[PDB]
Parts: structure tokens; C-alpha cells; sequence
């Protein structure tokens, strides 16, 4: 369908407050159906926020909890939201592409607009986990001039992440 469950560790949002991501999925040209992960504000639980009306309750959040993993180590724990199980991630957001949360199903993952398209000048294989290693020549998109030193990029694959401005040059 419109994305990849799989893959939904980039419309993940780490750095992102509950009231950030709702004012960025309540902007009017959002549309229904649009969705991000991040952190909630419970420790190690995931939340879900969607655009799912026009006239509010426009923008709704989900805790996505995690349930008890079996005393073999052989079945990694699996996922709640609300009252509905599933085996993971990947399973429940699948899951919500056909059926609805609240008002609306999951159709397309956010993505922050491009403020420009550069290419690594030197090879950078990140210092924090909160960076995003490149490839010298490899093209980016950047999403934030956060300070004059650091901003926060986008690969081809959708990864994202920070980035030093001095090894990355316009395209």
C-alpha cells in the first residue's frame, strides 16, 4: 500500500513532543490519513499520532504499548493499542491500513518539506546515535537548519538525522 511497515523506523520522530507532532498534523493542508511515530511520554512505549478528521478532533494519539515477552527469549514481546494485540509493529500498523483507529485508517507516512538538496563533501560516519552517516558525494535532503553547525537531514532510504553543515555542500 502507501508504505512499508516494515520500514517504520523512518516516520520515526525521536526528537518530537506530543505537541509538536499534533501541531504538524493539524496543519490544514495535512491530510487525512497522514501518520508519525514517536516517543510517548511513558518510557519505552511508542506513540502514533493521525490526522484522521478536517473539523476537530482532527488530529488523534496512540500508545503503543509493549506487552510481556516469553521467558525463553525465544518471542520478542508483543504490542498493544488499546485493546488490540498484535505480534509487532509492522503487524499493527499493517493492520490499520484497512481498518480505522479512531475515525480514519493509516494512508501515508509525514514527511518534513525539503528546505534544500545538498551532497556530502567529505565522509561522515556519524559521532552520537542522533546523527546520520553519509557517504562523501552521497545527495541528502536537508528538513532543518537546526544551528549554524548541525542540521537535520533525510537520505534516499528515508532515514533521518543530524548532519554537520561543513560536509555538505548545495547540489
Amino acid at each position: 500500500n502507501g508504505f512499508d511497515p516494515f520500514e517504520w523506523r523512518s516516520f520515526y520522530f525521536p526528537g518530537m513532543s506530543r505537541e509538536e507532532a499534533h501541531k504538524l498534523l493539524g496543519e490544514p493542508q495535512v491530510s487525512i490519513g497522514t501518520f508519525l511515530m514517536r516517543d510517548s511520554s511513558r518510557p519505552g512505549e511508542y506513540s502514533l499520532t493521525v490526522r484522521e478528521a478536517d473539523e476537530g478532533n482532527a488530529v488523534c494519539h496512540y500508545l503503543i504499548e509493549r506487552g510481556e515477552p516469553k521467558e525463553d527469549g525465544t518471542a520478542a514481546a508483543g504490542v498493544k493499542i488499546a485493546n488490540q494485540s498484535f505480534p509487532d509493529i509492522p503487524a499493527l500498523l499493517n493492520h490499520f491500513k484497512m481498518r480505522v483507529l479512531t475515525e480514519a485508517s493509516l494512508l501515508a507516512a509525514y514527511k518534513k518539506p525539503i528546505i534544500e538538496v545538498v551532497v556530502g563533501t567529505f565522509k561522515f560516519t556519524g559521532e552520537r546515535e542522533t546523527d546520520l552517516p553519509f557517504e562523501q558525494g552521497e545527495r541528502l535532503e536537508i528538513l532543518s537548519k537546526t544551528n549554524q553547525d548541525w542540521w537535520e537531514a533525510r537520505n534516499a532510504l528515508g532515514t533521518t538525522g543530524l548532519v554537520p553543515a561543513n560536509y555538505v555542500q548545495i547540489q
